[PDB]
């Protein structure tokens, strides 16, 4: 049950940051995974979550500390943050993030990615890809509300990795996640970021993570 | 000069619908359309166009008819658009353009269509589409912020006509234009509303539009 | 009688501006004059049409002519607002629009003014004003929904003119007028100009149009 | 120093909340505390935090417990929230947090009261006050972001009181306070529930807060 579950990952794996459990939250996640929730609610709950989601990760980059000069004529000492960072979505559900990034990160560039797994093999195979050309010189922010099997988000850093971005600077934004999905990327990938807002019970026999939310594409882009 | 072109597809083509040539939309053109723009200015601009291009659009819709009663205990006609909507983006470019459908249309439902041109071959192949199952029954509103050739565009409604939307019923939305797409859209497909912001001269040795605006997707989303 | 009555303003007074009769811009008003619209129904509508009506003002506003250079190295031929401007908002009612106007102009500067009908009488008297500085220097954008007798504006406009603002300086943006309001504006500073998007019939013994849109400030900030 | 200060406030008023001080959390505070802040980047971080904190502030209302079912038909046990709140701007600053506000509680009732201090005195006197009529019996988001002599807000509570607020429903959001300030809010209405983003150190002969920022609602307003 629920809180084993989050001690024993949050133990086993340093690397990842649960956002703060609040009422609101749950609240908003009450509403999210409600079967019953029409589209224009799911989208603007989605939203919001996003963007708390997405302020969360944003701890996640080095900064500088930085010395002000108040109105007050006074001195001030605070900090500043200085990498460079681009979002990558992972197409199509990590695109409903990108709006977030946009909104806190004014004009940040957005990669793309879109992998797809074989429709007899199951393998993951990346379709297309539009990123940054410099993107092997920055912090990434990895969007994708979904991690249940971590096949495809390990697909995606597999290509970051062979463009040349450092592992240590990928920030893996994810809204859902279940525990062997974020044992895999640990597995595989130690040393990336994972910033989540809840960790469920498990996977379905159709892969589907549980208690869950759904097809979070289809529910948000309404292709239900 | 351009007065010219302009008459003459505003002559040629009944059912395209060229934005209000104000001196704020030649003003956020001017700002888009300068290579010296930054990535901010340019998403901030092209966005606050975007969205009145969505509201231009919009209109072109079937509307009912209708008396409502205000406080003042007096009726009002008015009118309301009933019909049943979807937005429909062609990946890369007319993903920008969700966000302004979404802003004025809470939770319409977005269909996504990736057509790429084969490296060898030049021509377009559908390569991922995920849409509204119901989309036979709805009006289709096409996102492609660019008509040069109009071969993706094309390409995009083909598909759109094999699933069984109507033709008559495609609303394609657009921000510039080479005369000649106009042209090639409206000989393949005449029953289709296209509503778009500019009209350029003519189309380059690489097909891009003169004197254009240059790669939209790479300057929106910074994969410049 | 509409459209008689609509004419007739336009005819009779050159400064002022009619927003376009789209059915979009009817659609819009039906809801929000509909006494049986909800609350966040009424401000979503009100947002939408007070977006459309901002951009139109702008478009009073002077500029000069620029030539840039595309990314396809060729010229492009617009131009460019040059312009200190600020908004200012009649309280309360118009501050429902100083959103609409930081949404287009970024960081904009915001006076406000509230203004009190005397009880005896009702001759409107000045409760509080906190504007720029060096307002004298600029084109102001005057926000008050609703322009019934003109009490509240003239009186506005009045303080503005003695603070050292040019009376042709003055942009009254407004989303919907009596006649009778729009006669005593331009009687008493002719020079100003007046953007609306829609003219009523009459005004009642209480002073509210009619078939009108009731109360403005109460219907936008739910204090019914 | 800061730390003592904080835990002090902390341990001391059991009905304080400070926000996670993360170091986004003082970047933002950095930028928009810099007297060498441009107008526009001091609104846009201004606007980013201010959400941080109603969306922090949000959790001292009350919620239910609440069960629903998964569109993989397994229930979930979230918490619903149902009360009737409001928002209460103290003018003209507090107003900068209304759209925050909004943003997050579509089309939430909002109360505005404007109040000034005697001049040859001190003694604030209510203004002018636009309220829900509703309210004795609603939970009260009163909003006002600096927090010096804290004259203000208590005015406002003794108003809001009198109208039959309950006090232990009235949930203060504030940006930055000073502990004098805290301590009179406390001392004089204890039931109440403050959250707030920073606490400086000391308050100043022409009574600003310091290091502080400075006047928040000229510079946000730009009538400085
Ligand atoms: O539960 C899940 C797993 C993968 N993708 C989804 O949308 N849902
Ligand atoms: O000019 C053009 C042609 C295609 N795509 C673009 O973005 N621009
Ligand atoms: O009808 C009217 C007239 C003036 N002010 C309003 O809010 N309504
Ligand atoms: O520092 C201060 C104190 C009160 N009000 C402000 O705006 N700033």
């Amino acid at each position: 049950q629920e809180e084993s579950i989050l001690q024993d990952i949050i133990t086993r794996f340093p690397n990842v940051v649960l956002m703060k459990q609040t009422a609101q939250l749950r609240a908003m996640m009450t509403i999210i995974r409600d079967k019953e929730t029409p589209k224009e609610e799911f989208v603007f709950y989605a939203d919001r979550l996003i963007r708390l989601l997405i302020e969360e990760a944003l701890n996640e980059l080095p900064f500088q500390k930085k010395e002000v000069t108040t109105p007050l004529d006074v001195s001030y000492h605070g900090v500043s943050f200085y990498s460079k960072i681009c979002g990558v979505s992972i197409v199509r559900a990590g695109e409903s993030m990108e709006s977030g990034l946009r909104a806190v990160c004014r004009g940040v560039r957005i990669g793309k990615i879109l992998i797809q797994r074989d429709e007899t093999t199951a393998e993951p195979k990346l379709i297309y890809e539009k990123l940054p050309a410099d993107i092997r010189e920055r912090w990434v922010m990895l969007l994708d509300p979904m991690c249940a099997t971590a096949g495809s988000v390990c697909k995606a850093i597999e290509v970051l990795l062979r463009l040349g971005v450092k592992e240590e600077r990928i920030i893996f934004v994810n809204i859902l996640a279940a525990p062997q999905g974020i044992e895999r990327v640990f597995k595989e990938y130690p040393k990336v970021r994972m910033v989540t807002a809840a960790v469920d019970i498990c996977l379905n026999s159709r892969y589907y993570i549980v208690p869950g939310i759904g097809d979070f594409g289809d529910r948000y882009f309404g292709t239900m």
